[PDB]
């Protein structure tokens, strides 16, 4: 369960698993 957000922006509130390779 990935936020549509933390697909450009990996925050502490999101998960490890959902972080990119662009901007976290």
């Amino acid at each position: 369960p990935c936020p549509p957000v933390c697909v450009a922006q990996c925050v502490p509130t999101c998960p490890q698993y959902c972080c990119p390779a662009k901007r976290k």
